[PDB]
């Protein structure tokens, strides 16, 4: 075990959805997994194992911003054997070429954080996903007929950003939303030597100015979360 | 009301107790308070108000990392009315001034973050706690007998950190332990104007190795828990 | 038009093939292209208009170095109206998972380059191609029966390196090759909404020492030649 | 000897009063002390010893600026063997909540320079004071009825800012006035393991324009002298 | 030979000019050296030997950018023995002080390149020329009746600057010009200890709008690359 | 006049010399001026007005430290007029090209500070003297038979150093000294258009440790006053 997982050792399948709130994965647990069952709770972060069309998935809350993710990511690798992470969290638009509750796929990850300076030398890693699960999210999404919008995202260190005026150069240098776990989860699993892909929902939109409720946030995204599961299977 | 926390307008008193484990809110609302009411509970992050010797006393979690810390307590200040922010947690020692079921009092907590150099003109802001509160932890801390360890800790973003060859040198500058939301907390309640203070408790001592036992955790973060809750009164 | 090429406005056509040496353009120029005609030479750096199977293609040469990438890069987006850019060249590979004749594409390129921080806010711009010609070149490269190797790039300002114990680091986090120019070829084609990508072949490994013979070397461009015309077509 | 200090060791009490003036302290010594005697004098720069109210007190002038402030007190601590630094200096209100006159207690020093970046691995060191000087000295102007303010100081490496845009910024996060060396002597006094405090009285208002005679900087503080030599005794 | 140069050791004189353009460099051997003998050309950059009033001296075009200069001035001094090196490229002018077609001397190279800050332990080195070239080059001017203009210039990675709302504070500061090579021509001769110094003509003017053809920046500069020959004679 | 000046308007003649040291001041003026005036005295920082060989020259301490010198560097210029200011100092040698009693000319001044920074977009200023004071420093000490060593020196705002590991890169990079205030001086003088210059004289080498007798040090120091004067005459 680990400080912040209490599930024993082969108690993960190898692939793993996350997202940064523990309800909604104990919402996708009881709604689209068979045989659920919850393997961890550790700070009130659930984690389950169950089965979608017969393949064996994982679902694990990693809670919000880069450090937090950084913590179970890195357990989930190292301890746990995870080597499949597909988060499927939310984000705030930014970019006109977006709209509410769309699906973007991450293809890199921006960030104000130092983490990645101190991992790396001090210059600039580029963030990014695995090119293979990439491939798959596109390949699944078009086979499901969804709409997947793709390009960079920025995370950063704050929700309510000190930056706002710096949002259309964010998304004229292709940064279809704001979120704040991406890069954390892709330097990690790029350390680790881990698959990893961060998919996103709009639940805001910084230029029409709108907003999910919190239960929303939630239920609402139920073609991300088949999207998931289906290109995992 | 806001994105994470989902309590009424006026839920909250005006003195929040926060810990990065929203069980361990939990627990200080059964064990402690009087007619405690759950009041917030979106991503699992429970939240508590309840009286405590016929005083008013909110309780809130906050996740663990500096940018989950920013997010609920600017919502607190900012939606919530809170005024007055009192952390309490565990915290790697690092320093030989301090050793098993010490108490630490912040009064300063340096950073490996990018956050402060975010706010604050790229420049060093000096994260520091409001002076009455402090002094207020320290003369209680007096009347219970507890012999309160005052310096710097340093919060990192990371909690596998890759710079564990620099502890002594950090402990050289009077940080007396580790842990990762200080500084943010700090930070958000110079800007909005509000008072915070942070203490933290020995459990482990990341050079001397030595470690509690698990009946002796829960002792020495009761009378945390009682410390905080006699500065509120 | 430009201080840079001399070409006139509609001598390029929309889709650009680019390599750092001006003499390697002229190379392509005269083995695969029908009907080539040279159109700039300002500053010896050549470019050329031309026929493969029918579909108009171009070619520029770009010089050595994100800076001098980043000029010519720029005025063929702005003045010329390129639209694609696929840059070939070679390598100097770092990480064990990549030998000789390997082709790399760059879904990421890191850099010790300040030119990102200059352009995006002091953050981290993580710079990345366009995901669609990515996908395009792992579809032409399957069809022609090679073995794409996909991962980050770092792009260096140093040829002669003064962090050379630094390499093994990069290749942790998934940095396949070392070279010169990517993350100045994507971040100002994100800048300009161009889609842009980059492949390279790995004549030389960095690590273990071994090294192609000139005409491995000569066959081994060839390939990544054909592939790059073949996804233009 | 030192290369800036011609006293013998053991001619400083090992509590010492500091002023950027070398002349505040020649002022000092003259009207305060009991048989003070002028101890060293390099460069102009005047230390003495002397009693006050039966006990034996220094004092030491430290330049203007960071680096001139560390080295003095670098001197002070290692070859002199002094134990507590109170600081009585002159700073520039940027606060509305202070005036002309108004004595400030520097809870932590924040800065434009590198030097706590170039002591403290490239992160933010937050200087800080020690508590009980921090302590002692708000009893003590309780004790003598003296409204002393308390909060962050900003020290700059500039007494004429390039950035007087941003003082209204540093005053919202609780900066009541800007000096030159408490952030020096913090990181100084922790790195070696003593005792600091930094009180300065407000010589210029930055908001109501007003600015003291330099005659005026040595002679209308007695109470910020008296305030420091009664929590010394 | 080196990978960027393909003469024999010995084929290069002591005394080398330089310009970023392979045919300006060309331009002068036609025009001004007896004997002129093309002796490299990798990449289409040229490099030439031959006599100026009977002297032996070498040309060599360095490409554009830090990154392309720092390469080939490397390897004329570690391979190629290349002792004094005197640049006489172009320059977009930016102070008043200057008019289209002045000579400038670089008496430094301001930068916001990273590649100094990676050379010289993260801090500022201020790149600088050899002082017997400047004084050469002042004294030669002044016995040709040659208005030499001496100042700063701010070498940058950006042709195209996307901080052009600053050239004004750079000419405040001595920049007379701004172009892309001298500060790495500088750094690089520092490093091996070599004599450098940088001479640019003004071919574009950023205050007047004015910039000359491609032909002209070859063709324009005479005046200039007479000084340069009369200094190394 | 200003707070740390209180000479009259016009008690400055044009040309100031300038040492850290008052008391070095002081001695300038009574052993090699005619007619010397004490002029200013704020915080013991003396300036003096005589004249050598009849014409009016001025002295003026500066204190230690970059924001010292800068302090008084800008209030000389600005309210004073002073247009030129030539710094004469010690200097500790780093570099095997000087010795004992050499004195350097600095005509570049790198630095640990954060100051050039701050006042220049936060990339790197080379910060550089007035190129006609240095010829005419260089002319001077010819005519005296001075063979003034040439080269950078690095200010540092460390007088007790936490990078002594690193003088001998400084000392490749053409470094011969340390000293703490010539980037100061530099860059003061570049951003208010006045003429300034650095001169060092070596009485301690840091590398080989050898020093000179106190009265080789009297005896050296008189040889750059007498160079001083002369070059100001
Ligand atoms: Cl950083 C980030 N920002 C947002 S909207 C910020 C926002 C704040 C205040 C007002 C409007 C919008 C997110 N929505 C889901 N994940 C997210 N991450
Ligand atoms: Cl950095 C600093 N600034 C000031 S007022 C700066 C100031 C400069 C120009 C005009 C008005 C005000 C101080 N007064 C005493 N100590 C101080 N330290
Ligand atoms: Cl960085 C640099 N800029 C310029 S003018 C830039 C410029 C760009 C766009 C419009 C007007 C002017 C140069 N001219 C010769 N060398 C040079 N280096």
């Amino acid at each position: 075990m680990t400080p912040h997982i209490n599930a024993k050792i082969g108690d993960f399948y190898p692939q793993c959805l996350l997202c940064g709130d523990p309800l909604r994965v104990s919402y996708i647990a009881k709604k689209f997994l068979q045989d659920a069952k919850e393997i961890t709770n550790v700070r009130n972060m659930l984690g389950f194992s169950g089965k979608y069309k017969g393949r064996g998935i994982s679902l694990m809350g990693h809670g919000m911003g880069i450090a937090s993710c950084t913590i179970y990511v890195t357990e989930l690798i190292k301890t746990y054997q995870v080597k499949e992470l597909l988060r499927i969290g939310t984000c705030g638009a930014i970019s006109p070429k977006v709209g509410l509750k769309d699906i973007i796929m991450a293809t890199g990850a921006s960030t104000d954080s130092k983490t990645n300076r101190v991992r790396f030398l001090n210059h600039d890693l580029s963030a990014t996903p695995d090119f293979e699960l990439s491939l798959r999210a596109y390949q699944t999404a078009k086979r499901l007929g969804i709409d997947l919008k793709v390009g960079n995202v920025f995370s950063s260190d704050f929700f309510y950003s000190f930056e706002t005026h710096a949002f259309d150069l964010m998304a004229k240098y292709n940064h279809l939303a704001i979120e704040m776990e991406a890069a954390g989860l892709y330097a990690t699993a790029m350390e680790l030597n881990a698959k990893a892909l961060c998919l996103c929902s709009v639940s805001d939109h910084l230029i029409t100015k709108e907003a999910l409720s919190p239960k929303e946030r939630v239920e609402s995204f139920d073609n991300m979360i088949i999207l998931a599961l289906e290109m995992m299977s």
